[PDB]
Parts: structure tokens; sequence; C-alpha cells
């Protein structure tokens, strides 16, 4: 593998201003699903973790499944419109699997799945190892869209093989305001106030820290991963980290200054420490990425800048894609 992980370092700053929570009625409804909710602990909005990892699996889904043209019966099986899940996980399945596969599987890329192997999955949530719950119409399509990637028959040996849980290689910190958002755009504005255990808003401009942590398991992949959690986050400032019934809600920027690296044989030997972020690092970023200020220093093993590649405090998640060659050649992982 070995392990270890990259950590993305930056903040989350609003494009739009935003409502604090949702209502019963826009819950019951089906309405606005709105990730920014108040902390019982601090008072003050935030956007939790769990939240930002929903939003940015369910638009990556939908973008790789389009992108790959995959028709959403075959994409979604039993669930029909959205969370995808399959236990294409890890290259063995898919060699373990061959055997029985008529064709390869459309969402699969050099035998494994993306969204399921960076987002984590159940297991086979799509039921594509099995034909008896797909041609159920209750239960699930009324018919068995998988026929062409493999035999019903084979299913049962599949279903020893494609329905392994997998934890997700990505984790998001829950994203609190930072310093800056408190001290002075949450004070100009007059809101919100400190509320502990609507009418108040978040105003446009306000930021919240961000810290996005990714587990190094298989070296093949982890450029592709990047590019496609890089990806995710792209999607999620195009569509919002929410949305209303129409539109989407609560507009941002990912703004990350830094990748964050620490392979599990610097475990052994952590002098040879990169910090961040330094003081250095908080004169070149704030105003400009404010959760930096909020920090000490944490010890990496190579830290990989926004200045480093650029001339710029922090980069945004479609330039980070297309310097993605020349990362990876700088990280502790191939060779
Ligand atoms: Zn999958």
């Amino acid at each position: 593998g070995i392990g270890g992980t990259i950590t993305l370092v930056g903040e989350i700053r609003l494009r739009t201003g935003t409502r604090i929570g949702t209502s019963e009625e826009e819950i019951e409804i089906g309405g606005l699903d709105n990730p920014v909710i108040r902390d019982p602990v601090s008072g003050y909005p935030y956007v939790p973790g769990s939240s930002l990892k929903g939003r940015a699996r369910a638009l990556f889904e939908l973008a790789w499944m389009k992108s790959r043209e995959i028709e959403p019966d075959v994409f979604f099986g039993a669930h029909h419109n959205e969370r995808h899940e399959c236990g294409f996980v890890r290259r063995e399945v898919y060699e373990e699997a061959k055997e029985y596969l008529r064709e390869d599987p459309p969402w699969l890329e050099n035998g494994t799945c993306p969204v399921c192997r960076i987002f984590g999955s159940a297991g086979d949530g799509i039921g594509f190892s099995d034909p008896g719950r797909l041609e159920d119409e209750r239960r699930g399509l009324g018919y068995d869209p998988y026929g062409r990637y493999r035999d019903p028959n084979d299913a049962q040996e599949l279903s020893g093989v494609v329905d392994v849980k997998k934890e997700a290689r990505v984790a998001f910190r829950d994203a609190h305001p930072t310093t800056y958002t408190v001290n002075d755009v949450f004070e100009r504005a007059g809101e919100p106030t400190e509320v502990k255990h609507s009418m108040e808003r978040v105003p446009k401009g306000s930021r919240f820290g961000l810290e996005v942590v990714y587990r190094v398991e298989d070296g093949e992949e982890l450029e592709s991963d990047l590019k496609y959690l890089m990806s995710s986050l792209k999607l999620v400032e195009d569509q919002g980290i929410g949305h209303s019934t129409s539109r989407g809600y609560g507009r941002v920027e990912f703004r990350i200054a830094a990748l964050c690296a620490r392979s599990t044989g610097w475990y052994l030997d952590p002098g040879a420490g990169e910090g961040f972020p330094e003081e250095e690092d908080k004169d070149e970023a704030a105003d400009e990425v404010t959760y930096l200020s909020d920090l000490e220093a944490e010890r990496y093993e190579i830290v990989i800048r926004a200045r480093d590649l650029e001339d710029r405090a922090y980069l945004r998640p479609e330039e980070w894609v297309e310097r993605l060659d020349e990362v990876v050649g700088e990280l502790p992982w191939g060779r």
C-alpha cells in the first residue's frame, strides 16, 4: 500500500448566504436540503463532515454515471435513482469475479469503482448479484438489467465475491466557522449570535475550516482518487452544498492551501518533518485562507503548497486536478 494519509487543508467560502437548518414542513414535502445547521455545543452554524461527504458522493456518482453514458437502471440497480453501491472496491474482487462476467460493468475503471472505493459502500446495494430482487416489481426494477454483464445463474457465485462492505477512503472534518468569520464577518452583519443548546442567517463571505483526510490504500489508484475527490468538490461548487426542489442551495468555494502527506514509513522517523501551517503560510494566506491562522502547525512527511505550484495562496479543486501529475510526482508514493 502501504497506508497513511493525504490531508487537504484550507477553508470553505460561501458565495451566497444561507438559512440555518431547515423546517419540518420542507422536510416533509421533500423540498429544501440544507446541510448548514446549528451546533449545540458552540452555538454557531457549521457544516458536518458527513453532510459534505454525502453531498460530494451524491453529485460525483451522478457525474460518473453520465460521463460514461450509463443508464440509471444499470448504475443504481435496485436503488433506482440514487445511492449507487457496489462491491467492486478493490482489484482482487474484480479478478475473482472476472470468470463470471460476460462483459465489464460500465462504471468500472481498471477493475474498481471510483464512487464506492472513495466514498465507501455497504456492499452490493444495487443488487448486481441478486436477480430475484431485481426482477421483483416491488423490491426492484421488475427486470434484470445486468444480463449482458453476468448470467443470473452465476449470481450466487458472484454474491460471495462482490458483496463486501468498504470503508470510505475519504473523511471530512466538521467545518466550523473560522475566527475571522466569527470576529469579522458575523460581527459586521450582527448575525448569527452565540446560540448554544429562523431568523438568523449565515452571511455571504463566511468561511468554514476545511480538513479532508484521504487514506492511501492503493498506490495505483492514488492519483485517480485525488482527481475524482477534487472533481466531486468542483461539483459541489457548481451545484451547491445543498439544494432546493429546483436549483442548488449554498454556493461555495473550496480554497485548498495545501496537500499534506504522511506515509506509514514516516511514522518510524517523524523528525523528517514539514510543518503546516507555519507562520510563513499564515502571512502568505489570510486574508485568502483565514482558517490557517486558527491552526497550530502539524507535522507531515511532505507538504505540497499551492504556493509551490503557483503564485497563489490556495488552489481551487479544478486547479489541483490540472496539476495532479505534478503533485503526485512529489508525494512519497509511486517511487
Ligand atoms: Zn460502486
